[PDB]
């Protein structure tokens, strides 16, 4: 029970985009970096379009699907509006019509609140059914699929793993073999749904597990758990 969690993965994932840590797209006079996983949770258009492998108000619709907040102006709408129609991004749609329905003559910035949990409920299902998953993570004789950024945007240790120059282009990252897989598992779930299944037995597990991938406030909650 972390209700914060979808927030803080999307703020990560707008961190990176921002810095273009694992950013591999790129839009264009403007350059707009992105993460294909983030824009396939966010459109069934760049799903298909990624899975198979320059419009005016694209921008737009970039900066809602990593802050959740959609800016509209009289200037703009029309652009958004084909965009989002192009791409069956319903949200903006609708948002684009209610903001025409004022006439226009006003700006519109409206924040979704929703959106960060919807964001990382479809990178869930994306990874659920193995769509662009660039990585494998090997514990012991496990081997998990997952998403870079999203790994990076929940754990210190992917993070360093990520951004260390002789490392961030592997596609398979081998963990200590000491490291518990069901802990892994575990923690790799919570990073994905906000949900952390603790059970007595493995407890200490994921508890280790977690400070071997300095994730501290879930080796805080094991701790609790342990306390009640």
């Amino acid at each position: 029970d972390f209700p914060q969690h979808s927030q803080h993965v999307l703020e990560q994932l707008n961190q990176q985009r921002q810095l273009g840590l694992l950013c591999d797209c790129t839009f264009v006079g403007v350059h707009f970096k992105a993460h294909k996983a983030v824009l396939a949770a966010c459109s069934e258009y760049f799903k298909m379009l990624f899975v198979d492998q320059n419009a005016a108000g694209l921008g737009q619709v970039l900066e809602f699907m990593y802050t959740a907040k959609l800016s509209l102006s009289p200037e703009n709408v029309d652009d958004v509006l084909a965009v989002a129609t192009f791409l069956q991004m319903q949200d903006i749609i609708t948002a684009c019509h209610a903001l025409k329905s004022l006439a226009g003559t006003a700006d519109s910035c409206i924040q979704f609140t929703r959106h960060a949990s919807d964001v990382l409920l479809n990178l869930n299902r994306l990874r659920s059914r193995d769509i662009l998953t660039d990585v494998v993570i090997v514990v012991s004789r496990e081997q998990f699929r997952a998403h870079k950024t999203v790994l990076m945007a929940c754990s210190g240790l992917f993070y360093s793993i990520f951004t260390d120059q002789l490392k961030c282009n592997l596609s398979v990252i081998n963990l200590d073999p000491e490291i518990n897989p069901e802990g892994f598992c575990i923690l790799l779930d919570f990073m994905y749904t906000s949900r952390l299944n603790l059970r007595e037995g493995n407890i200490m597990a994921v508890m280790a597990t977690a400070m071997y991938l300095q994730m501290e406030h879930v080796v805080d909650t094991c701790r609790k758990f342990i306390k009640a």
